[PDB]
């Protein structure tokens, strides 16, 4: 059917890295590869008027958040995930709407704190990842002891796919180990199909009279230590989230980019069934499905507009098409909502399994809402994270209490931020992920509903989820702990830990509680 096949040609995936590595950088790369130059000289200009900086305020972002390509006629959907001043709980959500990701790691650097933090999220749908190891002009770490790095800190096997001639002042190139290749690193090249110097095998005369017979015989050493030691490609584990093809370039030169963009159209996987409340929800479905997962500001000099972000699970969006918000029950019309298709000649009204709309919102949708055509279904998986910025309200004019938990409980459905009232207190305490959201509620607190208010840091690091079966074990922990305790907007019993030491010994004393780091967006 037309739907399966529009599916099936889907790469929808988003790029995890530590600040530096060259996100930004290897987007810029690949939108070159999709014919969007457009939109990629506005991607590396993203490193005034006055309107636009109290935009800036209301939380919108500089960058497109999605930026669709076309390549090898495989349809790219590539999400966006603000690292920078934006970055924020958005971020570790968009992993969610994804089905495969791509990791870049500084060579200088290696596995960094951000590195980490963003493959737990992925660890959460076990999300298949590959590996791009950027900045190999300049010198950095050894790429065998790089390997163990990744496997032992990350805990993701590793298989190079291709794999670097020296590095720094002294790189040559890079081999591929599938098709046997030699792709040599050299100036006044763009390094894509007709604009690079390829030879065919290691064995190929006249390559030591370019990498020298030294560089030729070294690479002839790590490679017969590669093959007996580090394990094949093999895509059944690069699916199920337990293994990494592994590629090594230059961003800034674009060298060694192709050859990771055609590995990744070719094996990434296609969307995916994703779960609801009950039954599986297959991509080939003739009704439209999809679930909200972010929810922002559309650059809007009324500075009015909100667009909830919805990827698209099943069948086929078509612009004013009726829907059907499962959580509201009305009928809903998709009016003027956006695509984005990045190409200066392409132009698409629609969109398919994989993609993701943007549906002016109104005030009415929040996060993980579930748009169908009529069926009575709602999607699971959609998780809130543990907050890692934890701060106090402060209130000037104290007749604004009754308006401002009215303003913070409907911030926290449309993702703005978190909203905790601790046990034994009327503090409202606003976890975040990243500084910004706190502009943000203040911003969208004083204009929206008209309470200027404050937010104060508090003792509180990280936060916890808390469940427990046994009704009176749980209140011999609620009675113990309460004063480290509060309920979220959504009455969760959440255990606000001063600091992670104090969580941990918080852990032991309670063998029979369940500590979660995530949950479900849906009241549940
Ligand atoms: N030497 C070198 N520098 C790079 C490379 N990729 C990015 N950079 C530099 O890193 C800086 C910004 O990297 P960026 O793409 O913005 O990383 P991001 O912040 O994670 O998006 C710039 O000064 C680039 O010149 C590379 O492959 N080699």
């Amino acid at each position: 059917s037309e739907v399966a096949n529009e599916a099936s040609r889907r790469r929808t995936f988003a790029i995890i890295s530590h600040p530096d590595a060259g996100k930004t950088t290897l987007t810029e790369k690949l939108l070159l590869f999709g014919g969007a130059i457009q939109m990629a000289g506005s991607v590396k200009g993203r490193k005034t008027s006055d309107w636009m900086a109290l935009e800036k305020e209301r939380g919108i972002s500089v960058t497109s958040s999605v930026m669709q390509f076309p390549y090898e006629d495989k349809i790219v959907n590539l999400l966006d995930t603000p690292g920078h001043a934006d970055f924020g709980e958005d971020t570790y959500r968009v992993l969610t709407a994804v089905d495969s990701a791509l990791m870049v790691i500084d060579v200088a650097k290696g596995v960094e704190e951000r590195t980490i933090k963003l493959m737990e999220v992925c660890r959460l749908r076990d999300t298949p990842i590959m590996t791009f190891i950027n900045k190999l002009d300049r010198e950095g770490k050894d790429p065998i002891e790089l390997l163990d790095e990744v496997e032992t800190v990350l805990g993701i096997q590793c298989a190079p796919v291709t794999w670097p001639i020296g590095m720094g002042q002294r790189l040559k190139g890079v081999v591929h180990l599938l098709t046997g290749e030699v792709h040599l690193y050299e100036p006044g090249r763009n390094f894509t199909r007709q604009d690079s110097t390829i030879f065919p095998s290691i064995d190929a005369p006249g390559l030591a009279e370019k990498i020298g017979a030294q560089m030729l015989a070294d690479l002839r050493d790590e490679l017969e230590l590669v093959q007996g030691a580090s394990h094949p490609f093999d895509l059944e584990a690069y699916r199920a989230g337990k293994q990494t093809p592994v590629f090594f370039g230059s961003g800034v030169n674009n060298f060694g980019v192709q050859p990771l963009l055609d590995f990744f159209v070719e094996h990434a996987p296609s969307p995916q069934a994703r779960s609801t409340t009950g039954r599986e929800i297959a991509p080939e479905e003739n009704k439209l499905t999809g679930f909200v997962f972010k929810i922002q500001a559309n650059m809007d000099p009324q500075h009015r507009d909100r667009v909830a972000f919805m990827r698209v699970c099943s069948g086929r969006f078509s612009a004013g098409m009726k829907t059907f918000h499962v959580r509201t029950g009305k009928e809903m019309k998709l009016a003027n909502a956006l695509t984005f298709m990045a190409s200066d000649r392409e132009i698409a009204a629609e969109a398919w399994p994989g993609d993701v709309i943007g549906i002016h919102n109104h005030g009415t949708i929040s996060i993980g809402d579930t748009f169908t055509e009529g069926e009575a279904v709602t999607f699971t998986g959609i998780p809130n994270f543990a907050p890692e910025l934890f701060r106090r309200a402060r209130l000037r004019d104290p007749l604004k209490l009754k308006q401002l938990q009215k303003g913070l409980a409907q911030l926290s459905e449309e993702g703005a931020t978190q909203f905790f009232r601790p046990l034994t207190s009327n503090d409202l305490i606003l976890g975040a992920v990243g500084v910004l959201q706190f502009d943000v509620a203040a911003y969208r607190l004083k204009d929206e509903y008209g309470v200027e208010a404050t937010f104060e840091p508090v003792s509180v690091t990280t936060a916890r989820w808390v469940h427990c079966s046994n009704e009176k074990k749980l209140e011999e922990f609620r009675e113990k702990n309460a004063l480290n305790l509060a309920l979220d907007a959504a009455g969760h019993l959440v255990y606000l830990a001063p600091t992670r030491v104090n969580l941990q010994l918080a852990q032991e004393r309670s063998p029979d509680v369940r500590f979660s780091a995530t949950r479900e967006a849906a009241h549940t």
